[PDB]
């Protein structure tokens, strides 16, 4: 699944949790959850973990002490800072990785994001002029900062990476200019399919059987069912939002509504909820069908 959110000066505070949302995550306790990616990042000498100060300079176009982008033509509130390409795993893949466990699933997801980012670079464009005419140029380079989180805002298992594409690309003349985002935005389905294809291949290498849905071109873990996942999500929402049954009297409804923080405690709730629905996360590795191959 891929969602694209444009980050502007107006909504920049929406990224405030890019680091803190990972605070108590299992697979980044002693390991990186961020990375620099893209040929543009290489050009800037950026690799490995994303240092927040450098992220913030590039967010506003400060490439170096002597190179400062100017991109806002008009209302500075509308200046685009970058594009959050949020890649989320299928829910059952998330449940497997975050309730049962296997760091290989996290690595598969990050390989799939990196493959989609490499493909996104082919869509990078910038504007320039020739003979006084505005023209478009294919630049083949992006600057991307990735942030991996394990949970949704509702504290569901929800493995996802925010692949933050900076609003910059390096032109042929060597100048850094705003990204002309048209081709990026209109290839959301292609980039999401690249992620899905690479995730499915990496999970197959690790011996997980996948079930395929042809109508939606999606897949999930084969050893528990869509109905089981949907029931898990329903029960999760009951607990998260404190939903109560209806009461025949105001007094009973009031009392039921009134009645209804460690990751370890949250994990136990996940595990207990899945057990009660008959989910068995102990899959028969390297057994079963290959439904997603050649899809
Ligand atoms: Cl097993
Ligand atoms: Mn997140």
């Amino acid at each position: 699944m891929l969602d694209i959110t444009t980050i502007t000066r107006q909504n920049v505070t929406s990224v405030v949790g890019y680091y803190s949302d990972a605070k108590d995550d299992y697979y980044s306790k002693d390991s990186s959850f961020t990375s620099w990616q893209g040929t543009g990042a290489e050009a800037l000498g950026l690799s490995g973990d994303v240092e927040s100060a450098r992220f913030k300079e590039l967010l506003v176009g400060e490439i170096d002490t002597f190179t400062h982008m100017q991109r806002h033509v008009g209302d500075a509130k509308k200046e685009r800072l970058g594009y959050d390409l949020t890649f989320s795993a299928p829910k059952g893949v998330s449940m497997q990785a975050l309730i049962h466990g296997d760091k290989t699933i996290i690595e598969a997801h990050e390989k799939a994001v990196a493959a989609a980012v490499r493909e996104a670079e082919k869509l990078a464009q910038a504007r320039t002029t020739r003979q006084g005419k505005s023209v478009t140029q294919n630049t083949n380079n992006l600057v991307v900062a990735t942030f991996r989180h394990e949970t949704s805002r509702a504290l569901d298992p929800d493995l996802h990476t925010h692949a933050f594409v900076m609003n910059m690309t390096q032109r042929e003349d060597g100048q850094w200019r705003a990204l002309k985002n048209d081709e990026l935005m209109r290839n959301k389905m292609h980039l999401g399919d690249v992620y899905k294809q690479e995730l499915a291949l990496e999970l197959t290498k690790a011996g997980y059987e996948l079930r395929y849905n042809s109508k939606n071109n999606t897949f999930d873990m084969a050893h528990f069912s869509d109905e089981q996942i949907r029931a898990f999500s329903r029960r999760s929402e009951q607990i998260e939002k404190g939903l109560a049954a209806m009461g025949l009297t105001r007094e009973t409804a009031d009392a039921q509504t009134k009645s209804r923080h460690s990751r370890e405690e949250i994990h136990q709730e996940w595990a207990s909820r899945a057990k009660t629905l008959g989910i068995d996360f102990d899959n028969r590795e390297w057994q079963g069908a290959l439904e997603v191959l050649f899809q």
